[PDB]
């Protein structure tokens, strides 16, 4: 079960943790992946989660894309969580480095509401280029289900907690 999280709101919790190690320890029902529309898990959270599955996440994802085509920015799909979780919810937040619309971040977080409890990263943060403080704000104002946020970077985690309104 989830331990060492700081409570931000009634339903949002946060911890300075590597989401891969957190997923291997907790084996949650749902781990969220910071996916792209192609489910190409090359880097960031996606690359790390996929590497932890020995590439099984990428093999499953390529079969999913071959059958269904790409996801929408702001959309999601549920796939296996492999050795990390029961399920992986691949959520596509806007990548502002690729010029995608930041307003799609609320739509991306709305996917979390279909699951009672999730282990998740901050969407569009990291290599996706959005301001993580803004992502946490959108998360708390959009997600109503229980979300356990893992923030890899200690300095960012401290900035997120200390600046949380
Ligand atoms: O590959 C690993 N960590 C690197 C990593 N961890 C991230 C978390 C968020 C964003 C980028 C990251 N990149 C690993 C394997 C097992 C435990 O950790």
């Amino acid at each position: 079960s989830f331990s060492g999280y700081l409570k931000l709101t009634d339903n949002v919790y946060i911890k300075n943790a590597d989401i891969v190690e957190e997923a291997k320890k907790v084996k949650p029902t749902v781990v969220v992946n910071a996916a792209n529309v192609y489910l190409k898990h090359g880097g960031g959270v996606a690359g790390a989660l996929n590497k932890a599955t020995n590439n099984a996440m990428q093999v499953e994802s390529d079969d999913y894309i071959a059958t269904n085509g790409p996801l929408k920015v702001g959309g999601s799909c549920v796939l296996s969580g492999h050795n990390l979780a029961k399920h992986c919810l691949h959520v596509v937040g806007p990548n502002v480095n690729k010029g995608e619309d930041i307003q799609l971040l609320k739509s991306a977080y709305e996917n979390f509401n279909q699951h009672e409890v999730l282990l998740a990263p901050l969407l569009s943060a990291g290599i996706f280029g959005a301001d993580p403080i803004h992502s946490l704000r959108v998360c708390v104002d959009t997600v109503r289900t229980n979300v356990y946020l893992a923030v890899f970077d200690k300095n960012l985690y401290d900035k997120l907690v200390s600046s949380f309104l």
